[PDB]
């Protein structure tokens, strides 16, 4: 049963190995009272360390006073840890909220409309997040599940979505889209701590101190057109993208991670626009995930990415080079429909520290 | 990650050993040219025996004509089987259809309303489903979508159910999973070994009175929210009232391990175990093979949350329904809701690579 250490100079799954399966929550905060907001911050992070080292929360799920509902709801009792991290943040409406409106980044910036934007309002915004990454997706549902209730008359779930990327009992390789891409294959690692440092670390000399060690968050409900996709040719496919769909090569390349050639790629391939060398060097770290909630009404396949980027700066991480993509090729294909950012503190220091500590005092 | 025999005299992924992953999809028939419905079974088995193999379908998923798309989606590249298993149902509005009214089988019967009952109409029924169960969803929605597109302009997807953990055990050797609510669920099932009792409570017979099911199975399927904020708030020693099995180990009231026999007058009277135990049945019995589900929030400020149940019986007369009416006075109704419902009559199993689903009903 493998873990990851929840405390460090950083939250843990960030730059941390990717996880099988995410359970992503978005909540609005209901309390006004800034001591009964930071109270369950802390009583969040005890549970926090609890769950992500595979224990339940609190006194535990049985054998407390039958009298007494239990500590931890129980469903996750008999699993492993499943590589657990839990990651909050904090959404641009908090800092309106207990006298923080002077503390808001301006790393943490609102984003613009752009152009194809079909927002559901419902699923998109919250006042803080808590992704839950694991390679069990019970073990996830749990974590969030949990500190939903603990959280129940200061916090409410505003909207969550469930994702899924490999299953590394089965699999070993870069995991594909729901469009059948390889999706991953240029994208900051985890191992490369000075591409970390430059691209996606927040530094104390950014302007917000309590920032320091954090990351900006950028999450977008991308819904895809699966039934279009499916009737498109496979050079229409290879075209859109720029790489071919069975290696996952650059195109006229032989390797997937032979470094590609822009100039090859049509002029609105996705990689071409969204290539750091396109964008001025703004480079992203890519940690989405695939979902599939059903069907609409139509019969139509209600799945896509679950797009995730954290960076130093939303202003020069994610809005240009989403900006640069308004004449992707791929927007013929997708759409977005759920948009929310936000500031993910530093890490957890030790068994004292707290979740928000830098910020709350 | 191995890969699931798909031949057989029954339908695999009912008595296998239940993967971690289900994708639930009910289809409705467009066409009324029983040729090109047939013929799409035909394509959906071939499809199914490459699906199940861990091979693309068609031509494969690249390396055809540029100017073509591929038979293949393509998502499912590179992945193992991942134990995936495809079953198939024919629900009873599809006996409607290609002049079959005089074979629907009378074990296909239309479930009673029940008490408590909130069925929602578009996602209940179906002419036909495809249960998809892997232990990698991506495998399980490669084979939906792949199907789907297959049947494009014959069959229409009416309504889908992704299961992203089971709650339900074929294999007694193994943990049994927990639902929703904590609990243990599917210590006392059929297990897939237990050939006697499948035949006994699971398969059809020729001496059933439809011969062409003989080897199938019929299928129900009813979506149950959970109110999990008012069981969250339930003490520990109501919930464990509720059921009659201690949360913790899972073994019935007073006993010390999950697979002790239940001593049913130790239970509460409205114990959900004490009215669904075969005991309190007249000896009803039945494979259960459900799997959870969260698929968001109910828009008040929580986690919605259910348990996705299926039921396959040798006949729902004498299976679902009567363990059903006696839950009337359960105690767990206080917690849950059925919201939607679908009976499926499950054909034989493929018997060979000349066969193919529904064979025995069309052929
Ligand atoms: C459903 C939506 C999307 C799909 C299916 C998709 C798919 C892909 C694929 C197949 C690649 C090439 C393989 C790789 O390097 O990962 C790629 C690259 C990339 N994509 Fe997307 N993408 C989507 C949305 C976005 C968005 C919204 C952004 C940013 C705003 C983005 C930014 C990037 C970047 C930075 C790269 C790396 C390009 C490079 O450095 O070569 N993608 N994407
Ligand atoms: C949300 C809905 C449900 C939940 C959470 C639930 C939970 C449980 C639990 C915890 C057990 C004890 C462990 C076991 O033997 O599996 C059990 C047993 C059982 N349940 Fe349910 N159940 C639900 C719905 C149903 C329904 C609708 C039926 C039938 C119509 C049913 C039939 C049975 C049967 C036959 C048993 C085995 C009893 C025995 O033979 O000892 N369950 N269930």
């Amino acid at each position: 049963g493998s873990a990851v250490p929840f405390h460090g100079a950083h939250q843990a799954g960030i730059a941390t190995p990717v996880q099988d399966r995410l359970h992503f929550a978005a909540f609005d905060v209901t309390t006004e009272d800034r001591a009964a907001f930071v109270a369950l911050l802390k009583e969040w992070t005890a549970a926090a360390r609890r769950l992500t080292a595979g224990h339940a929360v609190g006194e535990g799920a049985y054998g407390g006073l039958p009298e007494a509902p239990p500590d931890d709801t129980g469903e996750a009792l008999g699993l492993k840890p499943s590589r657990l991290t839990l990651t909050i943040g904090f959404g641009p409406s908090l800092f309106t909220r207990f006298g923080l409106a002077d503390l808001r980044p301006e790393a943490l910036a609102d984003l613009p409309k752009f152009p194809g934007d079909n927002l559901d309002r419902a699923r998109s915004g919250g006042d803080l997040c808590v992704q839950a990454c694991a390679d069990d997706p019970q073990v996830a549902v749990h974590a969030i599940r949990n500190l939903a209730r603990i959280g129940f008359g200061k916090v409410v779930v505003r909207w969550s979505q469930l994702g899924f990327g490999k299953t590394s009992s089965t699999t070993p390789q870069t995991p594909r889209n729901l469009l059948g891409f390889k999706d991953g294959t240029r994208n900051i690692a985890g191992t490369e701590k000075d591409r970390l440092d430059r691209f996606v670390w927040a530094a104390e000399k950014d302007g917000t101190p309590w920032m320091t060690g954090g990351s900006y968050l950028v999450a977008r409900r991308i819904r895809m057109h699966i039934e279009t996709w499916d009737r498109a040719s496979l050079q229409e496919q290879e075209d859109v993208f720029g790489r071919d769909k069975g290696e996952g090569a650059p195109v006229g390349k032989a390797k997937e991670r032979d470094e590609p050639f822009l100039k090859a790629m049509k002029p609105d391939a996705h990689v071409r626009l969204a290539h750091p060398d396109s964008n001025g060097g703004a480079t992203l770290l890519r940690r989405g995930y695939s979902f599939t909630d059903g069907t609409d009404g139509l019969g139509r396949l209600d799945a896509g990415l679950f797009f995730l980027a954290y960076q130093r700066d939303i202003r020069t991480g994610f809005v240009p080079v989403q900006r640069n993509l308004a004449t992707d090729a791929l927007n013929e294909f997708i759409q977005h429909v759920g948009s929310a950012v936000f500031a993910v503190p530093p890490g957890v220091r030790d068994a004292d520290d707290w979740w928000g500590s830098t910020l709350f005092g």
